[PDB]
């Protein structure tokens, strides 16, 4: 038993079931662990919860960082926005443990903005316009996400298709 | 004033706004009026159907505020206003924003009207059709992405946010052009 091995847990319970079904009796539960022993390693479900958080963000990032592998500027916004959207649509419970309203979740997603800065800054671009791009390029990949989760793109388009013409346009705004 | 369907809805409305639409049951709308579950029945066919009408009165609510910034504006004066009002909307009303993704039929039908603004709006550009419609979806994503980050404190650069939002505005604006 490791700090690790019960965020992992509650990885798995988060995304087949909801994050507000990990609890530390279903984290005892399904590893075949009393509960008490948590407490060697977790300071209770808040606890759980800012790890939880910390590991979502750490694994997104990693995902982030594979795709964007060897690509510059198009390739490499494509490949992200991409793997952005994969992550949020196999992973609903760990993506949205990384909004918990907590310090240390927060600045555990600063290898996500300092990833879009670099590849951002190959745009060339005018004064603080880097630093606007990275919200914005954030703001596109989590409202796409967010609305295909929730059942809002009711049109027949292809979704994938949609994705990959916000990110041109996006592009496209950027080259000029 | 007699108890009524819209009565209802603005009560689950302040409530949604309030405490999340989460916080929006029959026994929430029954003690926040003052009166009893039957008398609810009158009006309304219980929680799904609050929660239909909720949603389609945040639609039309949404809608309005942005038919009324769009008037007598064109393409990027369009854009710019129709963003911030979207945006705004989402500000002052968190929970009645929330109650528009209900699954529903008639919540989603009450949404075309938004679609079917922003398609007219796009279409200046010169946009027809299929492409015009998944450049829909890409204004949806920025206004909805946008305001559901700041509205959860995820923009943590000491940056202004109504500069970030219509240089995001600007650029999606020049990808169209």
């Amino acid at each position: 038993l490791t700090l690790q091995k019960i965020v992992e847990t509650a990885a798995e319970i988060a995304d087949a079931n909801g994050v507000q079904e990990v609890t530390l009796a279903s984290l005892a539960q399904t590893l075949g662990v009393r509960s008490p022993s948590l407490y060697n390693h977790v300071k209770g479900l808040q606890d759980v919860r800012k790890n939880l958080g910390i590991y979502g963000i750490k694994k997104l990032h990693n995902r982030l960082e594979e795709a964007a592998e060897d690509k510059r500027m198009d390739e490499a916004i494509h490949a992200l926005g991409e793997a952005y959207v994969a992550f949020v649509r196999k992973h609903p419970g760990l993506y949205e443990a990384t909004f918990l309203r907590d310090e240390e979740v927060r600045k555990a997603g600063d290898g996500i903005v300092k990833l879009c800065l670099q590849v951002l800054q190959q745009y060339g671009l005018e004064g603080e316009n880097a630093l606007h791009a990275t919200r914005g390029f954030r703001s596109i990949c989590h409202g796409f996400a967010s609305i295909e989760q929730q059942g809002g793109f009711g049109l027949p388009l292809d979704l994938d298709i949609s994705l990959h013409v916000l990110l041109e346009t996006f592009i496209k705004g950027l080259r000029e």
